[PDB]
């Protein structure tokens, strides 16, 4: 599409997934394509579980968004994950989550995601994503 | 009251706490539109986030953190299906603990995970 070759084209242009996701409650999308994606979470006050601890839902949520963008397949959703939250995150800390597809088939894909703070790994997880033929999704179950 | 955990957690953005005590807890997620990833599926962050809240409340320890999880999302969760997440300690040495959490919609299982929690 032309509106993707304009040097000013919005980043989200070719994204086929997370169509209703408010990035302000998740992470800012930085890049995607070629089986990878990067998103950046700078935690906000509303994301805290404790004074000095960002709630796991926002850490895993940011990683989930990167994983989905790395595959970028219409009609996909996260089906399973195994994740390690290596360190507690505080407000203001910028965390980059880098997703890379590690296995793929027409049906199912595994996406590995690492979250880094100042180039130090603070998060790692593998996400399984399934791709369906029908929407809404519930028709497939 | 009695709760040592999640002192900064905004329940309006997460789930309502229903009960806790005796190494167990229940929270109930009523998904809201801001939680959607797609028209027809709630974002995994809010589903895992509700489960994580339940798990931390089951253990109910100061200075705790979720350090790992293994989760299956068993069905898409949709806007305003009420999901109950029931958490139970399955293992603890005080320092490290495992909590099993199951999420149900009308008594049918839509979520299962184990959460590892560290306490300092």
């Amino acid at each position: 599409a032309m509106e993707m070759n304009m040097a000013d084209a919005p980043l989200e242009e070719g994204l086929l997934v997370c169509t209703r996701l408010d990035q302000n409650l998740c992470a800012e999308l930085i890049s995607f394509g070629s089986g990878k994606a990067t998103v950046c979470l700078t935690p906000k006050e509303f994301m805290l579980a404790e004074d000095d601890v960002v709630h796991a839902g926002f850490i895993v949520g940011a990683a989930s968004f990167a994983a989905l963008c790395a595959l970028n397949k219409k009609n996909s959703l996260i089906s399973s994950m195994k994740v390690n939250l290596l360190a507690p995150i505080e407000i203001k800390q910028e965390i980059y989550f880098n997703a890379t597809i590690t296995h793929t088939s027409s049906k199912k894909s595994t996406i590995r995601v690492e979250g880094e703070f100042m180039e130090i790994k603070v998060f790692e997880g593998d996400f399984e994503i399934l791709v369906f033929e029908k929407r809404p999704f519930k028709f497939n179950f």
